[PDB]
């Protein structure tokens, strides 16, 4: 068996990213019934509301399925409490230390991977005791590393540095990106911008038709003296980039990022305040879809990317 | 058959990089040699210079061979007349318009290929009547594109909008990244990092040495406000980042850059002035290696690369 489908006991090395306002229940679950691993992400979700979401998820998939839970997030007790009282098969944390909730969570029985962007954080979180991690190269949208290593660069760094299974995240929205990311050593792929944009994603319409008119360079990691984020160069990316150019201070940085921007933009389509996260692979991403186009297509891809390499070089 | 293997005549689909400081014609005919195109970096030669390297490699290597131009040379005249009267089998030009040269060197009997970053400006080279293209990702050493497109987000953009070859370079260091690039469709890598550090590398050793050193994280895509250059994180770069954070001009940035500093980090070992143009995956590279040393590795670790992938998903 692939390690991550052993592991993780699902049918294709297939993870649907933990994103705020896209990961509903009604992706997570549409995924994980396609035979990859769907994940809600909490983020976005207030705790009764998260459990809601788990319920349903629950309701709609008898195979595994994850919560993706940020570090960062605001009553971690909370949510916490109820992901191990829900009995979580899989929880995918970000943004913080591995060390705080791994033991805990894998006492109450779910298997716990964490995000990394790069081999030396690989390192400290397998030493915590995760099960597995995902590394996540400079292309992902969203949040992302300050080494800015791209998922070419950081793949076969993390695999050599580990012992435990890797999940490479950023820039896979093929089949052909699949082969790459298991050419470079990694078990499985997180697939972020192909899921946010897919009919399932909580997503709101505007956002999802907006990402996909936009090209080859649209996205930038900005906001980096704050924190790293790749998004869509729209109208409040061009206010950051103005302000930086003119040697404006982390302060004054923090004062117009503010607060909700993200969910303006993603979940409401404001998509001139929003603070529109996405990957560089947006640009392949042409028409809607659905999850099991996505996941068939990646599939089946992966086959043909693989049968028509030469056999040496 | 491979398309490029086919196209230039040569037994493997791996190319050294025109790189100023590194690519003398000894460091040339080592890959062509051994199998594969090396390319003389004439962006650091005088006309003078560049003929008698020529001459060398001719003298070394009865297998083909390349030229790179940086199409700012700024004895351009001078150089085309030498490239054309030496007969150099295959030009690699970069930096500049496709439409001012290819038609005369293919009319004089090279091949023609130039370096781009994104798929519209592939499409602009296809038109302008190139052999084949250089897709250069974000990850690779020295100047790269502004759309800052990772390799692995730029090849299948890339290989679906020409119909002519394409030969990926950026984090290529190791026969996995050769799998991940061919996987992506590309016909060919272009290896410049892991050359510029062998034995046969025109660099310093101090040089050479610096970079085996450094860790993830430790290079930059900088000076973006001039010309975006990834570069190792040394004294030059805190200066350069310290002008950025207080909101210098790009006439502050061009003063601070000044002249010759490529020349003398990466030729003449200058580790504190110099600008260490080296690409991300140098911190794959430990030790001293000779070109017949990589080109195997290059070979083998291609093959140990599909015997860790599944056949389907
Ligand atoms: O009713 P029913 O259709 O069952 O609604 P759902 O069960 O899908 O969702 C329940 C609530 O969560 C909201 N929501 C859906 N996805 C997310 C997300 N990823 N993050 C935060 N909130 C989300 C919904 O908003 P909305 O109804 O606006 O989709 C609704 O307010
Ligand atoms: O830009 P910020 O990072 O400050 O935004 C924080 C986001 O977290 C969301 N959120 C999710 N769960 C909680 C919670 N438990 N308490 C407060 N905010 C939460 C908010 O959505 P919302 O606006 O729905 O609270 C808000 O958009
Ligand atoms: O004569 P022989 O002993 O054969 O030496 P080479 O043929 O290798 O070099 C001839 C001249 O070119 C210089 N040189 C070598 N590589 C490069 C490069 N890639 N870019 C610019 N200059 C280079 C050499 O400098 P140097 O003598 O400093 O190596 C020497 O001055
Ligand atoms: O930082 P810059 O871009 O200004 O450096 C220009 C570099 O080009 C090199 N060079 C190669 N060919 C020529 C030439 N024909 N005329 C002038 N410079 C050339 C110079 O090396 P060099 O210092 O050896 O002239 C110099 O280091
Ligand atoms: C809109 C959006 C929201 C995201 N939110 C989160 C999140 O809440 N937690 C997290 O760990 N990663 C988050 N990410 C990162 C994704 O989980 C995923 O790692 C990334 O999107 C993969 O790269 P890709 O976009 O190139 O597919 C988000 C990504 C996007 C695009
Ligand atoms: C030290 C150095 C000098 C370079 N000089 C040139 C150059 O003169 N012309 C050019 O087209 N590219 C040049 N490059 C880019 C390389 O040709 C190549 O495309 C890049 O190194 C490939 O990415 P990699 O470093 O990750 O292998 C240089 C790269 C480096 C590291
Ligand atoms: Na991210
Ligand atoms: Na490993
Ligand atoms: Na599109
Ligand atoms: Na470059
Ligand atoms: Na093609
Ligand atoms: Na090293």
């Amino acid at each position: 068996m692939n390690r991550i489908c052993e592991l993780l006991g699902i049918e294709h090395p297939i993870i649907s990213g933990g994103m705020v306002w896209c990961s509903g229940w009604k992706l997570a679950s549409a995924v994980s019934n396609c035979g990859g691993l769907g994940l809600i992400g909490a983020g976005s979700m207030h705790p009764d509301n998260l459990e809601h979401h788990i319920r349903s998820c629950k309701a709609a998939t008898d195979k595994p399925f994850g919560v993706n839970v940020p570090l960062l997030y605001p009553e971690m007790d909370k949510i916490m409490e109820i992901i191990m009282r829900e009995h979580v098969p899989v929880v995918v944390t970000s943004a913080g230390s591995p060390k705080v909730w791994t033991a805990k969570l894998k006492a109450a029985g779910s298997k716990v991977i964490h995000v990394v962007s790069s081999a030396t954080f690989a390192r400290k979180s397998e030493a915590a005791g995760v099960d597995a991690i995902v590394a996540e190269g400079f292309e992902a949208g969203g949040h992302n590393g300050r080494e800015e290593t791209t998922t070419l660069c950081l793949i076969p760094e993390v695999v050599d540095a580990v012992n435990i299974p890797v999940v490479a995240a950023g820039g896979i929205a093929s089949g052909r990106a699949v082969a790459a990311a298991l050419a470079l050593g990694a078990d499985a792929v997180q697939v972020g911008t192909r899921f946010a944009l897919s009919e399932e994603s909580s997503a709101h319409e505007d956002f999802k038709a907006h990402c996909r008119r936009s090209v080859e360079g649209d996205t930038m990691l900005s906001l980096k003296a704050v924190s790293p984020t790749r998004l869509l160069k729209n109208k409040f990316y061009q206010d950051v980039f103005a302000a930086e150019q003119r040697g404006a201070s982390v302060e004054e940085l923090r004062e117009l990022l503010g607060r909700g921007r993200a969910k303006q933009g993603i979940f409401e389509g404001d998509l001139h305040e929003g603070e529109l996260e996405i990957g560089q692979a947006v640009s392949q991403i042409s028409h809607a879809e659905t999850v099991a186009e996505i996941m068939v297509d990646l599939v089946d891809g992966y086959k043909r990317s693989l049968a028509g390499m030469p056999t040496e070089i």
